[PDB]
């Protein structure tokens, strides 16, 4: 069993929108806005629902990019994480509870204080290439195992 997850990255030319979240799992860490996916609504819909309560932003069209799955050593759930993309953004990003927006040059992303996973498939989210990730899980800190490949179909 697995639960469902969404990801959003705000990417444009030359910089990619993030969050440092304030509270919760992976406090402290930067990382794209996103979270569990509700019953009675769609992956897409999750993802444009967390990133409206996250940044206050909406977005006209979002695309999939991705699939990462992850096992924490544990959790008898495996998260399945549904990543997407967009350009174009409505309204200017403002803080929430959750997260503290802040654009980065795409040459500057903080890779040392964002998820180690995200140091593995964010250049191919850049290069615009689909993917498929597996992450396993020691903690908060230690991949003990991953596979990572480019698809055709998310
Ligand atoms: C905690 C799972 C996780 C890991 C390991 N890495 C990244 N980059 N994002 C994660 N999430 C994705 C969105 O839902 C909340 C958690």
């Amino acid at each position: 069993a697995s639960r469902l997850y969404t990801l959003v990255l705000v990417l444009q030319p030359q910089r990619v929108l993030l969050g440092m979240k304030k509270r919760g799992f992976g406090a402290g860490r930067w990382n794209g806005f996103g979270g569990k996916v509700q019953e009675g609504e769609t992956i897409e819909d999750g993802a444009r629902r967390e990133l409206q309560e996250e940044s206050g932003l909406t977005v006209d069209a979002l695309h999939k990019v991705g699939q990462i799955v992850f096992e924490f050593v544990g959790e008898p759930e495996l998260m399945d994480v549904h990543v997407f993309c967009t350009d174009s953004i409505q309204g200017t990003p403002v803080e929430s509870d959750e997260m503290r927006p802040c654009w980065f040059q795409l040459d500057q992303i903080p890779f040392k204080d964002m998820w180690p996973d995200d140091s593995y498939w964010f250049p191919l989210l850049l290069q615009k290439k689909k993917f498929h990730g597996y992450f396993k899980f020691q903690g908060q800190d230690t991949i003990l195992d991953y596979t990572l490949r480019e698809v055709d179909t998310v």
